[PDB]
């Protein structure tokens, strides 16, 4: 069954960027925030969210930041602070729709350390509260596992060599990342998988 019934109207691919350096920054603030709006069935995109974000406690981009991710310090100057975009986020999720409790959807992401560790532990440190529907979500590596048979070792590049998939755009751009969770998730739902979220 190509593309069968799904149990979600959309599904929100999320990949954040956060501040970094080696040895690893602490702590690690969120700098972009891409939300990816797919059609349940067809997985299409159908609304892009894509703000960058203005870090607060460590201002200043590190030179490893900025060669990980491409983001430079003025893509986050004069942005927004988390607390803002979330603001952005409600309303965008308003404008949308995806308030209204018969439309049911869910967050995708690439692994659980986004809504599980990045969001609630940044959210927590500013005394935020997170917004509900940040608390359930899909990790694409669990749902592919189930898809495929098998563990990938090393997240979207594995995902996309398994299904012979050419990454699209950049590793790292959180944007770019979200392309490549819908494509995956695009042909995982064309060899008939049925997504269910997977977060505790
Ligand atoms: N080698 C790496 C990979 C990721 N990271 C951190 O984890 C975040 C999320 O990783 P991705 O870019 O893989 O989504 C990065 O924005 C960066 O802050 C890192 O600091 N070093
Ligand atoms: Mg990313």
């Amino acid at each position: 069954m190509s593309f069968p019934p799904q149990r979600y109207h959309y599904f929100l691919v999320l990949d954040f960027e956060a501040t970094c350096d080696k040895p690893q920054i602490h702590p690690q603030e969120i700098i972009e925030f891409p939300i990816l709006k797919l059609n349940g069935r067809t997985m299409e995109i159908e609304s892009t969210f894509h703000m960058y974000v203005q870090p607060v406690v460590h201002p200043q981009l590190t030179p490893f930041c900025t060669e990980l991710t491409g983001i430079i310090q003025a893509m986050v100057d004069g942005q927004p602070s988390l607390q803002q975009v979330l603001e952005r986020v409600d309303e965008w999720m308003a404008k949308e729709g995806l308030l209204d409790p018969n439309v049911k959807s869910i967050f995708v992401t690439c692994g659980d350390w986004d809504l599980k560790v990045m969001l609630p532990g940044q959210c927590q440190y500013l005394g935020l509260p997170v917004a509900d529907y940040f608390k359930q979500w899909i990790n694409l590596k669990k749902a592919y596992s189930f898809a495929m048979g098998c563990w990938p070792k090393n997240g979207l590049l594995d995902m996309n060599k398994g299904l012979s998939l050419q990454h699209i755009g950049r590793p790292h751009s959180g944007i770019d990342d979200c392309k490549n969770i819908a494509n995956i998730m695009k042909t995982l739902a064309y060899r008939g998988f049925i997504f269910k979220q997977t977060s505790k």
